[PDB]
């Protein structure tokens, strides 16, 4: 069970997407490599939500 993705997604205010991440067995390490194509594939349908996740990963990486 990956708790690090739950924390990352809650911080973005995207906890409504956790049902998708859990069903798709997405860990934080896997999410980090997902772009618009991959996120649209798993059902993250709104461009603004995908951008929030993608920019959220860039900032998590650049911040560290």
């Amino acid at each position: 069970v990956d708790f690090s993705i739950t924390q990352f997604v809650r911080n973005l205010g995207l906890e409504h997407l956790m049902d998708i991440f859990e069903r798709e067995q997405i860990t934080l390490r896997v999410l980090v490599e997902m772009g618009h194509k991959e996120l649209k594939e798993i059902g993250i349908n709104a461009y603004g939500h995908r951008e929030k996740l993608i920019k959220g990963v860039e900032r998590l990486i650049s911040g560290q």
